[PDB]
């Protein structure tokens, strides 16, 4: 329950201090991108203070969350 786990095993373990969230999956840009993957900088949290309307993912529920892997219906 922490910044980036991936799924299984080794992760979901240590990053930022204790609580939900910790580096959010927050999606933007702020002032400048040009770039290609695409959605999400990082922090250290366990709130959601801004985002509404253009706009951003949020406070995770769980190990990740996550943006933007995200593929097709398939």
């Amino acid at each position: 329950i922490v910044c980036h786990t991936t799924a299984t095993s080794p992760i979901s373990a240590v990053t930022c201090p204790p609580g939900e969230n910790l580096c959010y999956r927050k999606m933007w840009c702020d002032a400048f991108c040009s770039s290609r993957g695409k959605v999400v900088e990082l922090g250290c949290a366990a709130t959601c203070p801004s985002k509404k309307p253009y706009e951003e993912v949020t406070c995770c529920s769980t190990d990740k969350c996550n943006p933007h892997p995200k593929q097709r219906p398939g």
